[PDB]
């Protein structure tokens, strides 16, 4: 079973610590990858109701298990506070335009 599925996509917890530990480091060293400037600050336009406090920031998760290294960074994030708390998982599947839902 999942623990998280954005859309088609199954995501297991470990895969969100694998994610989160790489953006987090990035984000230690004030470092980032790809032409969108992963992970950068998340501003929850969508009005989630994360129960860890803010700032947050996003980065994207993989459905092929690889962590991402600056390519397409597709439609799946992982948002982490600065405490290294995981917030949330949410993506684009599913969601219109630019906007974001949860992954269940
Ligand atoms: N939908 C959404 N985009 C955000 C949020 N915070 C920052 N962004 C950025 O605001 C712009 C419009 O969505 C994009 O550059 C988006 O970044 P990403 O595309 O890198 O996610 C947020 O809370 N929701
Ligand atoms: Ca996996
Ligand atoms: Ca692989």
């Amino acid at each position: 079973a999942c623990d998280y599925t954005c859309g088609s996509n199954c995501y297991s917890s470990s895969d969100c610590s694998t994610a989160q530990a790489a953006g987090y480091k990035l984000h230690e060293d004030g470092e980032t990858v790809g032409s969108n400037s992963y992970p950068h600050k998340y501003n929850n336009y969508e009005g989630f109701d994360f129960s860890v406090s803010s700032p947050y920031y996003e980065w994207p998760i993989l459905s092929s298990g690889d962590v991402y290294s600056g390519g397409s960074p597709g439609a799946d994030r992982v948002v982490f506070n600065e405490n290294n708390q995981l917030a949330g998982v949410i993506t684009h599947t599913g969601a219109s335009g630019n906007n974001f839902v949860e992954c269940t």
